[PDB]
């Protein structure tokens, strides 16, 4: 069935059409239905620093479709929580290593909302991570996010004191990439595998190195 697409700078030119499709949906849903106005381009695309030649972008597609996602960003690369958010991991410090991704743009259109998607989004990062060899992930999130990683059985380490950003309850975290929260998912969304990665194989941990 409809699976969870990894593209990266080495498959992109395979999905040319569905990045700028993601890019645009990020502006309807993080700007125009989130607020998030400090993002907000006259272009209709939502693209920010963390949007380059190293980002992987995990895309939820049915046909050509986008309807879903999230993207992961190599920590060994200035990251959102060093450059915009550090006060957030004042207590146990930013992340900064090839094994440590930061997670970040997790939307779901509104058409496929509460329904067999979302956990299968929460699968796709862990599945993703156990097989590139990343043990962690790192986030900055609404504190409405604790309950959610605990349902789906994350292992969740927060960083610093939560705090108002923006007028929203906010704080970083990193999550534990885990077999065993992995195999849980699958049983779960009752499929073997939900992440399909076409063309050239990605060295997520190499590439991470070389920054
Ligand atoms: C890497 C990550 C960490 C970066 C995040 S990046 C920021 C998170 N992303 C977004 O807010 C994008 C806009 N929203 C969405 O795409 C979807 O609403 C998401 C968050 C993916 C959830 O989708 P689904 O789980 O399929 O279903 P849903 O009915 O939309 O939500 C399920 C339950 O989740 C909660 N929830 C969702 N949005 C919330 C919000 N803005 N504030 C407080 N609580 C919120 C809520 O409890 C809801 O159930 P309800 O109470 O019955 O409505
Ligand atoms: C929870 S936080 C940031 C992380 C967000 N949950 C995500 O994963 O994309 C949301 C707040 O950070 C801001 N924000 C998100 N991405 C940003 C960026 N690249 N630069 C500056 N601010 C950003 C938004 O405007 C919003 O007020």
């Amino acid at each position: 069935g409809a699976m969870i697409h990894a593209i990266s700078a080495v498959n992109r030119h395979l999905y040319e059409d569905v990045l700028e499709q993601h890019f645009r949906l990020r502006h309807d849903i993080f700007v125009e239905e989130r607020h998030w106005e400090t993002l907000r381009r006259p272009d209709g695309r939502e693209v920010d620093s963390y949007d380059d030649e190293d980002t992987v972008y995990l895309l939820a597609l049915e046909g050509r479709r986008v309807v879903g996602g999230h993207r992961l960003y190599p920590t060994t690369k200035p990251s959102m929580m060093s450059e915009v958010f550090p006060h957030l991991a004042a207590v146990r410090g930013c992340p900064s290593d090839p094994l440590i991704w930061e997670w970040s743009r997790y939307f779901v259109v509104r058409d496929r909302r509460d329904g067999a998607l979302n956990l299968q989004l929460m699968a796709a990062v862990q599945e993703f991570c156990l097989d590139q060899g990343i043990a962690q992930v790192s986030a900055i999130m609404e504190t409405w996010w604790l309950p959610r990683f605990h349902e789906a059985g994350f292992v969740v380490t927060p960083l610093g004191l939560p705090a108002l950003v923006e007028n929203a309850w906010t704080m970083a975290a990193t999550v534990d990439i885990r077999r065993q929260t992995l195999d849980v998912l699958h049983d779960r969304i009752g499929m073997p595998s939900i992440v399909q990665q076409d063309g050239p194989r990605l060295d997520a941990v190499a590439r991470a190195n070389l920054c």
